[PDB]
Parts: C-alpha cells; sequence; structure tokens
C-alpha cells in the first residue's frame, strides 16, 4: 500500500507506563506526586503533594482518558490505536529496573497490546539507583532474553535499540568497557548487540569527545523545551547532523508539542513553553526534518507531569484546579498533526 498512514519505524515516542489507579494498583499512582522543593529557595520548604483526586492530579493538562492504569489492557488498547492515528511506530518504554511482578506483567501486557496493531518497542533506560555499564549489560541481556523474541520487540537492520537517559552521569571510560568492541564486557559481536543512543546535552566541546569515547552508536537530545540544553536548541540540529554523519553516529533529535511542569514543579516556570495551538510542535518538528536526519524522536507520548504529551487531552476545570487544555483545538489534533509530520519525515527520507 502506497496511503500515506503506514506506521514509521524510525519514529519513537516516548512512552510513560508509571500510572496508576486504586481498583487496579491499590493508588492512583503518579496522578497522585510530590511537589519538588524549589532548589534556589532555601531551607524548611513543605512544598507537599499533590493527591490524584480526580479534581487535583499532577499535571496542568488533563488527559481524555482520565486517571488511567498503565496496566489496564483497555487503556493499552486506546493507546495502541492512538499510536497507529500519530503514524508512531515505535514506542519507547521507559524502563526503572524496578524488579518487581508488576513491572514485569505490565511490559508484557504493553508488548502484547503493541502487537496487535503492528507497532514496536524499545526501551527508554532510565537512571536506576547503582546504575553502571555491569548492571546495564546484566539488565539488557535480561531484556533481550525475556522480551527479544516478542513479535513486537523493536530491532533496527537487526539489532535492538536503546535510549540511555542521563547517560553522562557515567564516565566514557566505563561506558568504553560496554560499548567498544575491544570492551573488558562488551555487548559488540554478542547476541547482545544494540544500537545505543546516548543523550547529547550540553555543547560539542564537551558532547562529541564523549560520545566518540564512550562508543555510543547515536544521540538523542530528550528535552522538549526548545534552547533548555545545547541539543534541545533546533539551530543546533544541522551542525549536529553533519557531525553525526562525519563519525558514523545516528543523531535522534527528539521534537515535542510544547513543555510545562509547574503543578510539580512550581518554581520551574521559566522551562514553560507554549503550544501555540500546534504552531510550536510545528517549528519544531520541521526543525528536524530539516536537518536531514534517519530518525526522530518525540516528547512525549504521555508525560503528563511536564506537558510534553501528545496523548488528548480535554478541557477541565474542577473545584482545585483549571487546567490547560488544547484550546483551539480537538483532543486529538496532536496526534493527527503527529501523523502530517511523520508524512513529511517520510517524504523526506
Ligand atoms: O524519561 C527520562 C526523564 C524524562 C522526564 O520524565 C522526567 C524524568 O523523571 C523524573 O521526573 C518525573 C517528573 O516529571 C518524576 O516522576 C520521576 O520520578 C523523575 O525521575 C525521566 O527520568
Amino acid at each position: 500500500n502506497n496511503l500515506g498512514t503506514e506506521l514509521d519505524y524510525d519514529t519513537f515516542c516516548f512512552y510513560y507506563d508509571w500510572y496508576g489507579s486504586e481498583a487496579i494498583d491499590g493508588q492512583y499512582r503518579h496522578w497522585a506526586h510530590a511537589i519538588a522543593p524549589d532548589p534556589n529557595g532555601g531551607s524548611g520548604q513543605n512544598p507537599g503533594t499533590i493527591p490524584g483526586t480526580q479534581e487535583s492530579i499532577a499535571s496542568n493538562f488533563y488527559p481524555q482518558l482520565g486517571r488511567y492504569s498503565s496496566s489496564d489492557p483497555n487503556i493499552l488498547t486506546k493507546h495502541m490505536d492512538m499510536f497507529v492515528m500519530a503514524r508512531t511506530g515505535v514506542l519507547a518504554l521507559t524502563w526503572w529496573n524496578e524488579q518487581d511482578e508488576t513491572e514485569a506483567k505490565r511490559i508484557g501486557l504493553i508488548l502484547d497490546a503493541a502487537d496487535k496493531k503492528k507497532i514496536k518497542v524499545c526501551f527508554h533506560l532510565e537512571p536506576y539507583p547503582s546504575r553502571n555499564v555491569q548492571n546495564l549489560r546484566e539488565n539488557i541481556v535480561k531484556l533481550i532474553t525475556r522480551y527479544g523474541n516478542h513479535p513486537a520487540f523493536y530491532r533496527k537492520d537487526g539489532k535492538p535499540l536503546f535510549f540511555i537517559y542521563d547517560s553522562y552521569l557515567i564516565e566514557p571510560s566505563e561506558w568504553e568497557k560496554l560499548l567498544s568492541p575491544g570492551g573488558s564486557i562488551t555487548i559488540r559481536n554478542t547476541a547482545y548487540d544494540a544500537l545505543m543512543i546516548g543523550l547529547w546535552t550540553s555543547s560539542p566541546t564537551v558532547q562529541r569527545p564523549f560520545i566518540l569515547n564512550a562508543h555510543f552508536d547515536g544521540f538523542y537530545t530528550y528535552f522538549a523545551a526548545t534552547g533548555f540544553t545545547y541539543g534541545s536548541t533546533p539551530t543546533n540540529w544541522v551542525s549536529m547532523q553533519k557531525w553525526a554523519k562525519e563519525n558514523g553516529k545516528i543523531f535522534i533529535p527528539s521534537v515535542g508539542p510544547g513543555y510545562i511542569d509547574t503543578r510539580i514543579r512550581p518554581w520551574n516556570g521559566s522551562v514553560i513553553r507554549t503550544r501555540t495551538d500546534g504552531q510550536y510542535y510545528d517549528a519544531m518538528y520541521r526543525k528536524a526534518i530539516e536537518a536531514g536526519v534517519s530518525a526522530i524522536s518525540i516528547t512525549s507520548f504521555n508525560q503528563w507531569h511536564e506537558g510534553s504529551q501528545i496523548e488528548p487531552a480535554v478541557p477541565y476545570t474542577s473545584s482545585e484546579f483549571t487546567y490547560l487544555d488544547y484550546e483551539n483545538r480537538e483532543p486529538d489534533y496532536y496526534l493527527t498533526r503527529t501523523a502530517y509530520w511523520v508524512g513529511k519525515f517520510r517524504e523526506s527520507k
């Protein structure tokens, strides 16, 4: 078929599976969330918590699906249909190494639901406690062993792909042990080889040698807020892509529709980026495509705390908060606008 509706398997949408309901999970997990103290605001702050009631959730927006559970198979079905509408072929699943049966169950449910719609799943390896290259290797082996034969498990030219958040928290000399073909605990040329995509944060003078010396296969930028980092400043993307191409690296810039996290971080208003009825998203996605990259990542499907989600949101005013909403656009606008941009990206490939 040549209908302009098919999934794109070089488009990665960051997905969060940490939401709970009292009925399914015992608590409205993540809809309830601690409010962060101001890191510049002195001692003795008692910032409190967002209780995750119907009226007061840990987002500046409000989900069309309500306070859902990430373990509810019927929600997962709906999410996969939303991925199909957006044309995003890869679900990049947050992974926190919780080592509990509820995590294991949820990952299996997500893989199962994804496969029904031909969506693929890769893992976004988070900064879990004591993360290091040895336990990362062990965890990569675990994930490939457990899920590598699942039909929804993502591969690119035969290799799994992982995104590594805050990869700068680990020295390049440690990464080399895992990621150089000569490394002490290498994955290269093993059953557990993978494309390892690190987080490019700051300036080229720091990041270029980091990425080379760490032996990452590529890099992504994550932040939905333009200008938050050098890497999330889209006017740098042409030159970042040029460097990537010259050095055999895969650049996967991250684009998002906006940013706002002031329910959970009231002091963080400088990071707000307004959606302007889609114009912000359009501008960022256009910059990614113009940079001539081979793959794009989307921040986010459903990071509701940070207001970067493309998942449908609805107008809501409760006694406790007046939520933001998609304004002049319909709840599914960011899904269908994603599909538009995936088409323009494919036209460019
Ligand atoms: O997925 C990578 C990274 C993106 C963004 O979700 C944050 C971050 O998690 C931190 O912040 C959220 C609040 O927005 C907290 O709920 C998490 O506990 C915290 O780790 C995430 O690592």
